[PDB]
C-alpha cells in the first residue's frame, strides 16, 4: 500500500437535467431543479486513491459555506485523512453548474472559488503529509504557486510528484522542472509540447519533449484509444476497457488514483499499474442493472 | 411486517447497447456483447417486497440451465425464502431481449421459458407459503391457470389476493373473481374493462367496472400522471414523485412490492401505502453521481 497525498480542488458539481438546451434569449422549462453531487478533480482522484486503499491524505481548501460538508463525510467514510483540509472565508467553496441534455452531453462552467485561493503558506502547513508520502498528485484546479510548493517539499525529501496537467493551461519551468510524472490527456500533451497527438510517432514526440525537460515519466491517455507511456528506457501503447468517448463519469480522475495507488516507488511496473489504473476506470461507465437499483427500506424512509 | 408470497417470473435479460437501431436487412456494428441482468416482474416485485424487509416467499420456475443463478443468489441476499422455487428441463429459463438505443429506447423481445410451463400442481406443490402470508402477488408472466390455482387457496384461507394484470391479456371470470386488489396500469385497465383511462371520470367508471365484477380495490397505475385508486367507500387520485415516461429501472414492480410491503391488512392505509410505494419508486429512477460510482478495491481486483 502506497501512502498518497493529494493536492487539488474540492468542487459542488450543480446538475441541473434539460431536454434540449435552451438558445441565447430563450426561455425553457425543465422538470426538476438543480442536485448537488461531489466533485473536483482533488476531490475524485482522492477518493479514488483511498477506495483502492493507498494510505490517503487530501489537501484542499473549502469555503466556510458548508455546501461540501457532505463531501467531508464521504472522505471520512473513506478513510481519507482530513487533518489538513483548509476552510477559508475568502471564497465560497469551488462549484461547477453543469446542465446536461437528453442525449447526455455535458455543458460545464466552474468556479475556482477557495480552490484557487490556495497559497504556497497553506501548502507549507501541512508538509508533514508530503514528506512521509511515496507520491504527491495534483491537478491544475487549484494555484501553480501552491503547487509548486508542495512539489518543491515532495522533490527535496526524495518523495514522487505526479501532476495531472488538467485542465490544460500553461506551465512555467520553476514547475515543469518538478514533474516526476506527468498525465495530460491529448489536448493537455499538446498544449504544453506544441505537437498534436494523432499516431503513435507524434505520442514519441511528444514524449521525447517531456523527457527533455526533466519529467521522467510520461503518460499520455488516450479516450478510447486507451493510454501511451514512455520513459528514457520504456515505450509502450497499451489498450483501455471500457470507455466513453467524453469523460463524464470521473473516469479520467479514477484512472489517475488507481495508476498511483498500484505503481511501486522503483516505477518498475508502469504497465500493470496502467492496466490497473484502466480497469478502476473501466468500471465507472458500466451499467449494474434494474434489479440492482431496487431500494432498501432505509433509503425509502429517507425520501 | 407484511407476509408476502410472491407468484411470478423470473427472466435473465439480455441487453445489447447499439447507437441506432439497425433496419430490416441492415447490419450495423456495436461497441459489446450483450450483458446479461436480472429480470422477471416477479423476481423484480419480490425483490422490491423482501428489500422493503416483508416477509417474503418467492414461488417461481426456472430452468435447469442455471443460468438464472446469480439471480437465486440475488434472492438469497434479500433473504428471500427460496424453498419452493421450481426448477425444470422443460424450457429453458424464461427470457427477454432488450436492445438499447443511444437515446435510451428499450425494444424488447420475451421468452416464457420455465415460467409459462408453471401448474396448478407446481402452485399447490407450495400451499404451505400461500396459506401463512398476509398476501400473495402474482403478475402474468406466469400461466392464468397457475395463478387461479394459487388465489383460489389464498381466497379459501382469508389470504389477500393482489394482480398485477401486466403484461396486458385477457382474464376469465374463474380468475377476475379471485381478486381482492387489482393493480393495472392505463393500458392493462382499458383492455380488461374496455374503457379507455382519460380524465378522472374514465377512472371512476374503471373503478366501477372492477368494483362491480368483485374486486374490492381497485388502483390505476397513471405514470407520471400519478396512481388513481377506489374501494366501495374510496376514490382517490395521489400524485407521484419522480417518474420516467417509459418504465426502464422496474419502477412498477418496485412500486407493487413496496406498496404491499406497506399496506395494512385492514387496508385502512390505501393512501399512506400508495405513497410509500410511489416513494420506492422514485429512487430506482434517481441519479447518485460521479464520486458516488468511483469503485473499490474488492471491485476492481474482480475486473
Amino acid at each position: 500500500t502506497n501512502k498518497v497525498v493529494i493536492l487539488g480542488s474540492t468542487n459542488v458539481d450543480q446538475f441541473l437535467t434539460v431536454e434540449r438546451y435552451a438558445q441565447p434569449g430563450e426561455t425553457l422549462h425543465v422538470e426538476e431543479a438543480q442536485k448537488a453531487f461531489g466533485g473536483g478533480k482533488g476531490a475524485n482522484q482522492a477518493i479514488a486513491t483511498a477506495r483502492m486503499q493507498a494510505d490517503t491524505t487530501f489537501i484542499t481548501k473549502i469555503g466556510t459555506d458548508g455546501v461540501a460538508d457532505f463531501i467531508l463525510e464521504d472522505f471520512k467514510v473513506a478513510h481519507i485523512d482530513t487533518s489538513y483540509i483548509i476552510k477559508t472565508a475568502e471564497a465560497k467553496t469551488g462549484q461547477a453548474f453543469i446542465t446536461v441534455n437528453a442525449e447526455g452531453q455535458n455543458t460545464i462552467y466552474v468556479y475556482g472559488g477557495a480552490n484557487m485561493t490556495m497559497t504556497p503558506e497553506d501548502v507549507i502547513n501541512a508538509k508533514d503529509a508530503i514528506i512521509n508520502a511515496d507520491f504527491v498528485v495534483a491537478q491544475l484546479e487549484v494555484p501553480i504557486p501552491a503547487i509548486i510548493s508542495a512539489f518543491e517539499i515532495a522533490k527535496a525529501h526524495g518523495v514522487t510528484t505526479v501532476l495531472n496537467p488538467a485542465p490544460a493551461k500553461a506551465l512555467p519551468n520553476e514547475l515543469l522542472s518538478l514533474i516526476d510524472i506527468i498525465v495530460p490527456n491529448e489536448t493537455e500533451a499538446e498544449l504544453l509540447s506544441g505537437i498534436k497527438v494523432t499516431n503513435e510517432q507524434s505520442m514519441k514526440d511528444n514524449a521525447n519533449y517531456f523527457l527533455s525537460i526533466g519529467i521522467k515519466t510520461v503518460l499520455i491517455t488516450l479516450g478510447k484509444q486507451g493510454t501511451y507511456f514512455a520513459t528514457k528506457n520504456q515505450s509502450q501503447h497499451i489498450e483501455a476497457y471500457k470507455v466513453n468517448a467524453i469523460d463524464t463519469t470521473a473516469a479520467g480522475d479514477t484512472f489517475i488514483g488507481a495508476f498511483v495507488s498500484r505503481l511501486n516507488k522503483s516505477q518498475d511496473n508502469l504497465a500493470d499499474a496502467i492496466d490497473f489504473g484502466n480497469k478502476a476506470s473501466s468500471l465507472t461507465v458500466q451499467k449494474h442493472g434494474a434489479q440492482a437499483s431496487i431500494p432498501l427500506l432505509e433509503e425509502v424512509n429517507q425520501v
